[PDB]
């Protein structure tokens, strides 16, 4: 019932995500010189370095907030892709599956710990 445990669990999951080749297009903000129309489609850019920095700055209060930003990385890729067969979009789907598989216990344990705190 450790209410703080999610933070290190999220740091470790972000480390695994950075080791993965599929995260390379998402490690830093999308390069606007490479994709000049990006901000015409995407209102809120997000990337894994921004997530890691927000976490390290102590600017996430819960793993739900981190999970919303990570999910925004994937929804931005789905919105920007010209095709469901695109290389970078296909990488985002594999990364999303891996993230969701691993974040589920982090969220469950955190929510359980908060319920125990108010039992
Ligand atoms: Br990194 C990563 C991303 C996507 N799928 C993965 N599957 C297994 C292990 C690491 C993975
Ligand atoms: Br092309 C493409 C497809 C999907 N997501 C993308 N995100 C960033 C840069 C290029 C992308």
């Amino acid at each position: 019932y450790d209410i703080q445990a999610w933070k290190k669990q999220c740091e470790e999951l972000l480390n695994l995500i950075f080791q993965c080749e599929d995260s390379e297009p998402f490690r830093q903000p999308v390069d606007l010189l490479e994709y000049p129309d990006y901000r015409d489609i995407i209102d809120t850019p997000m990337d894994f370095a921004t997530v890691r920095e927000t976490l390290e700055a102590g600017n996430y209060e819960s793993p739900m907030e981190l999970c919303k930003d990570v999910r925004l990385i994937f929804s931005n890729s789905k919105a920007y892709t010209p095709s469901k067969r695109s290389r970078i979009y296909s990488m985002s789907l594999r990364l999303s599956a891996f993230f969701e598989e691993h974040i589920s216990s982090v969220l469950s344990d955190y929510k359980s710990a908060l319920r125990f705190h108010k039992r």
